[PDB]
């Protein structure tokens, strides 16, 4: 897997954000976590966390897994740092969301995610609280 770059156009919610890519705007869905809706328990602290990694970065980047690169949605479905860390990560991390959406082919990262989720539940952070 390689790193692009992207420049940040809006955060949205906890697991999806408006970047510019190639100089075209796009939604991403970040690959393999699901966080809650806004309007659902966690759903704003997510999208709190999410808006402030982004926003924060000096630098966005993207990372394409092997499998599909936009959902039928037509968003882009991809890993994201920001200043070289994990968002899909950091999220999962801190409790705010769970590994999801776990599909064959896109899963490069599987195993990282779940041993935070496990962490996280283990602290009883947020979600596992
Ligand atoms: C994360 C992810 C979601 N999706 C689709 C599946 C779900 O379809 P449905 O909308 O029919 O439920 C939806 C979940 O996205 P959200 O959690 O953003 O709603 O996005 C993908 O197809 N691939 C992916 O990798
Ligand atoms: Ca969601």
């Amino acid at each position: 897997l390689h790193k692009e770059p992207a420049t940040l156009i809006k955060a949205i919610d906890g697991d999806t954000v408006k970047l510019m890519y190639k100089g075209q705007p796009m939604t991403f869905r970040l690959l393999l976590v699901d966080t809650p809706e806004f309007n659902e328990k966690y759903g704003p602290e997510a999208s709190a966390f999410t808006k402030k990694m982004v926003e924060n970065a000096k630098k966005i980047e993207v990372e394409f897994d092997k499998g599909q690169r936009t959902d039928k949605y037509g968003r882009g479905l991809a890993y994201s740092y920001a200043d070289g860390k994990m968002v899909n990560e950091a999220l999962v991390r801190q409790g705010l969301a769970k590994v999801a959406y776990v599909y064959k082919g896109n899963n490069t990262h599987e195993q990282l995610l779940r041993k935070a989720e496990a962490q996280a539940k283990k602290e009883k952070l947020n979600i596992w609280s």
